[PDB]
């Protein structure tokens, strides 16, 4: 999703709360993955979400979309602001 309407200051809880996965926050926190400024750095692959607990499809594809949709991402084409 090249587009997205979100806040420029959201934490793990709130972030996951916007998608309804705040319940799995504990898993994303106990795995030292709470770093919101790493969602774009860390691999954040399916296996990563599975190792923490998120082994669901609607929970893996969602966390991967909201994670990659974040700023500071490897430019692939067409620069923007």
């Amino acid at each position: 999703m090249i587009s997205g309407l979100r806040t420029l200051e959201q934490s793990v809880g709130e972030w996951l709360e916007s998608i309804g996965l705040q319940q799995y926050e504990s898993k994303l926190l106990l795995n030292g993955f709470d770093d919101v400024h790493f969602l774009g750095s860390n691999v954040m692959e399916e296996q990563d979400l599975r190792d923490i607990g998120i082994s669901d499809p609607q929970h893996r594809r969602k966390l991967l979309q909201a994670a990659r949709s974040l700023p500071k991402v490897k430019a692939l084409g067409y620069d923007g602001n």
